[PDB]
């Protein structure tokens, strides 16, 4: 059942592997089994959620078939807890030193997160600075109660109504785009029009990057065209 | 999450009700929250799985939308466990009274259940006599930990290893009672037996939301039967 042998992984592309094989390759200090859910191999392969995991030498399983997606949610553990990393996880508290050094950096960034919460409005449950996010300015994490992008995808054809999920807008503090927005926001930029349009544009990019799709793409498109037209005089 | 108010039920047709409403209507001796999934309200309304629950004064929620079905399987509990009864459930420890009266009967049906397993072959994981089934000769129960019949349908539209289906027979049906006689009279591979159980199993499939393997086999089986009423 769990020796099924039917998934690719960050530590095993081309050749298939089972869950029970994954567990042997786990380093001693890996507490969890990490996987990702998506439509296709090509989609998840380049997800910005992997980068934080790869940096810690942790393996991530690839589940393209929705049957596998449910299976893990009913099981929940093997010896360590299985979990989607599209949803909210806490990586092995990479040293207690950082967990203090962060609270400092997180503090001066809530004015930004506050402003972004206003600009984004109801479309997200939270706006948060995330350190699980590298090589990307922003991404969107499903809440620990909700819909993986892949699930939302399959249920969308058979619904819209009965709501959706509380999505969380993560921003990476090591990204130049976010670093600039903190400057503009900390210098009375919160309600400038160029800022607002771009964070909105930024947010929609995070959606596509994170597997979701846009509501009314024309609004987004016109945001794009506006921006590529800035360089035209 | 659970107060949404978006379901009909055996104790509430016409008017919509929430999970928290259900939980207050439960008698003190109900341990579980019972619901059922199906294509449409009209379809599930007459499911043969409901009869056993109503006879025990248990309310059953109606989940026709797969979104709602997904939610309950992710929720998994409220205080008592939510559960599909299309899948395999264990009825609230019926009583120490029955746990003996049945064990006798299951034995006297071991010739049939064994025989029926042979005619059906790999299509089912088990064949078992069931008392959760009244006013029907046979039905097909998805195994637990798995995908409800309705769910499998939606994901195919959007080897295969589907699910472990179980073929339940009611020892309380005349049709089943006859098969016990014939099988206890050297009937296991009698031809009338084989055709009838297969006829039942395919019906059990359709009644339970699944679709047929080789619909022609069923059809000619059907007409074969209706052609007996002219000779």
């Amino acid at each position: 059942l769990a020796k099924l042998l039917r998934y690719n992984s960050t530590k095993s592309v081309d050749e298939l592997t089972s869950l029970t094989d994954y567990v042997t390759r786990m380093p001693e200090h890996q507490k969890n089994i990490y996987y990702i859910t998506g439509e296709s191999l090509k989609a998840v392969e380049k997800s910005p959620f992997l980068d934080a995991l790869k940096a810690k030498n942790f393996e991530v399983l690839f589940l393209t078939d929705p049957i596998d997606e449910y299976a893990f949610t009913q099981l929940k553990e093997f010896e360590g807890k299985t979990l989607v990393d599209i949803t909210k996880d806490f990586e092995l508290e990479e040293t207690d030193e950082e967990k203090a050094e962060r609270e400092k950096e997180i503090k001066e960034y809530e004015p930004l997160t506050k402003a972004l919460k206003e600009i984004l409005g109801d479309q997200v449950e939270k706006v948060v600075v995330s350190y699980k996010l590298l090589d990307a300015p922003a991404a969107i994490r499903t809440g620990q109660f909700g819909w993986s992008a892949n699930m939302e995808r399959i249920m969308k054809a058979q619904a819209l109504s009965y709501m959706s999920s509380k999505k969380t807008f993560e921003i990476s503090p090591k990204s130049p785009i976010i670093k600039e927005l903190k400057k503009r926001v900390d210098e009375g930029g919160a309600q400038d029009k160029t800022v607002k349009d771009l964070t909105k544009l930024l947010y929609e990019t995070a959606l596509l990057t994170s597997g979701f799709s846009l509501d009314e793409p024309t609004s987004f498109a016109s945001r794009i065209n506006r921006l590529i037209s800035l360089g035209l005089n």
